[PDB]
């Protein structure tokens, strides 16, 4: 299930750290992540593994670091425990793509 309504009900647990319209907090804005470079947000300091791993955040890179992000990226400060059911992540990241 890829619903972006209930999406914004999952991004809940998500808005106390991040606010996706420009506005950092704990976590960096995450306006249209969906697609984008780890470590990207130039203003956000991210943690030294968060800047070595590379790449971009691809659908499945954001289901295996929000079903556990401290094992995918041994060393990130995202003080978050995960998302074990994938309609809770398909529909946060249909959200994630309608907040591009
Ligand atoms: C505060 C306790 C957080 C919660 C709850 C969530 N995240 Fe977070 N997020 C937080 C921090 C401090 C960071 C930076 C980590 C680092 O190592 O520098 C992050 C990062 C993410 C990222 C990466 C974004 C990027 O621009 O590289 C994502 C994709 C991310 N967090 C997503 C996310 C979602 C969707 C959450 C709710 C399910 C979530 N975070 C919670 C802090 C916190």
């Amino acid at each position: 299930m890829a619903d972006p309504a209930a999406g914004e009900k999952v991004f809940g647990k998500c808005k106390a750290c991040h606010k996706l319209d420009g506005n950092d907090g704990v976590g960096p804005h995450l306006n249209g992540v969906v697609g984008r470079t780890v470590a990207g947000v130039d203003g956000f300091n991210y943690s030294d593994p968060m800047k070595a791993h590379g790449g971009d955040w691809t659908p499945e890179a954001l289901q295996e670091f929000l079903t556990n992000p401290k094992a995918v990226v041994k060393g990130t400060k995202m003080a978050f425990a995960g998302l074990p059911k994938i309609e809770d992540r398909a529909n946060l990241i249909a959200y994630l793509e309608g907040q591009q």
